[PDB]
């Protein structure tokens, strides 16, 4: 049967890159379809765009009502915009890597969340899609650092990356289905909506200093927004080990110097430092 | 020195058992002062008073006044309420334990907090005090299980019984000064203060069963509140590894059946009146 055997559905240079690999290593244009997210306007920018790249390369664009019926199509979401209902689809290939380490951090914004609650690590998960959000069993994880003073813009860069070599890594155990999975447990289990997390984030100081920095750089992601402190945006925090006395707060020119309740050194660098 | 060579400041069990420990153990009466919470009614409740045990037991009531300028005394905070500054105290001698495993969850309600945050373990930590608010250097820590069904006034009873236990296999240094301790870490740290916790709990549903879970069970501990679903009282959540169906939510007589976006199952127990 079909011709059609593959369709990544989804945006950015995860999309592109496992894309460019499949179409290199497996399978030929007309074999491929692909399902652009809804936002996707073509235009390669501080992300490749997975509509250019399948025009560029003569690779349809479909959408989910033409692909439901077909028999046996693998579907790969990577960061796909559209909830999935199961049973619509004929095939059950249908998989999705999801940018943190599951069972943690299912939902939205998970540059943001693993930060803002205090994670020292995160990770990237291969896993089915059921009917869920983020809730299907794991087939691999690969779970890596959050550097103190990474921010959210930097866990995005690497969710990227080791989300494109966990594909590289599983994509043939996909094609020939031999793949092997495992339930997610309950424990540990956690999630969070587009309503949970105001994007204009009010700190909270009395905090510790790991927390006040936390806070601030889960939302450094300039493309999106910056924090901002007495009227400046803040495009870094630095945390360091230097006990400097408890609750200070000075502005400057260019930074801000913090602690919170147990005293440590932050610096927050405005963005209008040259 | 001075006649005085200890002052035991707090209350509830932790502070009555480790009083009658060191009384029984260490010092005479004469020797010991004791500086009870603002709140003690001098009659047992639901705790054993502080301010009672010493009355009984002829152990002078002071103020942290009356002790500042008593050189070389141990002043030892088993659940005190008043910070203190350290520049007041002749004596370097401070010490309390703190119902967390620290560097986490600094500052209060501590038989919430991890709970509410998704941990499966906390602690009792003995530390120095220091000006700040749980930041002191650490003498010995004791980590334990929040068991999956753990309600808050379980949590609460495990600090009092192993924080009871950790004053015992510590004292002795803290009164020979032999002791060892390292600062705490900038990692990890966290903090809550009074304001952060609004005891009436509103739950948000829109969420896995483990956190709904945690959310109903952090707020269990009855001889201050529980958490209400549609006006009934809830005394005990049970999380279970069945899924039956994501974002279940019905109402009986006796509990209430639950799931949330991950679709296991919890049963949220009505309490009995
Ligand atoms: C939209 C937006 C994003 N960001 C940051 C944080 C967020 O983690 C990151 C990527 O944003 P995004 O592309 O909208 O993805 P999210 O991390 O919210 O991931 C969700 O949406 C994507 C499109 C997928 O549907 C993804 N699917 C699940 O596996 C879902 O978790 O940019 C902001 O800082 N501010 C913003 O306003
Ligand atoms: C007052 C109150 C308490 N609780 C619970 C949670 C709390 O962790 C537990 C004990 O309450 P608490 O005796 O006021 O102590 P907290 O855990 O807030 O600890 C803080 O206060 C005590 C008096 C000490 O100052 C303690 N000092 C530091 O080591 C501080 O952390 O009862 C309620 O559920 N509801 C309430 O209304
Ligand atoms: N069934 C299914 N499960 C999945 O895990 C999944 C798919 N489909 N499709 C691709 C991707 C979709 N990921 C998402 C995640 C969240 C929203 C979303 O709209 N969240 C709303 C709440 C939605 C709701 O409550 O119904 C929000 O405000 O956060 C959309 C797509 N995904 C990958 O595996
Ligand atoms: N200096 C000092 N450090 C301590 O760690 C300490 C003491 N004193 N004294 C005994 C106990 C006191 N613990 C506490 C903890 C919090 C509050 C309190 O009122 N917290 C307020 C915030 C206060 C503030 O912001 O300054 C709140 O609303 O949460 C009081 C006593 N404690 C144990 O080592
Ligand atoms: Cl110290």
């Amino acid at each position: 049967g079909h011709m059609i055997k593959i369709c990544i559905a989804g945006k950015n240079n995860i999309a592109v890159n496992s894309l460019q690999f499949i179409l290199k290593n497996y399978f030929e244009a007309d074999q491929i379809v692909v399902i652009p997210n809804k936002n996707d306007k073509g235009i390669d920018s501080w992300q490749k765009s997975l509509l250019k790249f399948a025009l560029d390369n003569n690779i349809k664009i479909v959408t989910l009502d033409e692909i439901y019926n077909i028999e046996q199509i693998i579907f790969f979401s990577l960061e796909f915009d559209q909830i999935i209902k199961i049973e619509n689809f004929k095939s059950d290939r249908l998989f999705n890597i999801h940018f943190s380490a599951l069972p943690k951090y299912k939902g939205v914004f998970t540059s943001i969340t693993p930060i803002l609650n205090n994670e020292l690590e995160s990770g990237v998960t291969l896993h089915r899609i059921d009917n869920g959000i983020d809730t299907g069993n794991i087939i691999d994880q690969h779970c890596f650092p959050i550097d103190i003073n990474d921010t959210a813009r930097d866990l995005y860069f690497n969710y990227l990356k080791y989300g494109e070599s966990i594909f590289k890594k599983n994509i043939q155990t996909i094609i020939n289905n031999s793949y092997k999975d495992l339930k997610q447990t309950n424990i540990n289990s956690s999630y969070f909506s587009r309503k949970d997390i105001n994007l204009v984030h009010k700190i909270n100081f009395k905090k510790t200093s790991f927390e006040i920095h936390n806070q601030i750089r889960a939302f450094i992601f300039q493309e999106y927004q910056l924090p901002i402190i007495n009227n400046s945006k803040i495009i870094k925090s630095i945390l360091a080990n230097e006990f400097i006395g408890y609750n200070v707060f000075e502005e400057f020119e260019n930074y801000f110097i913090i602690s919170g309740i147990d005293g440590f050194k932050i610096i927050a660098q405005k963005l209008n430092k040259l």
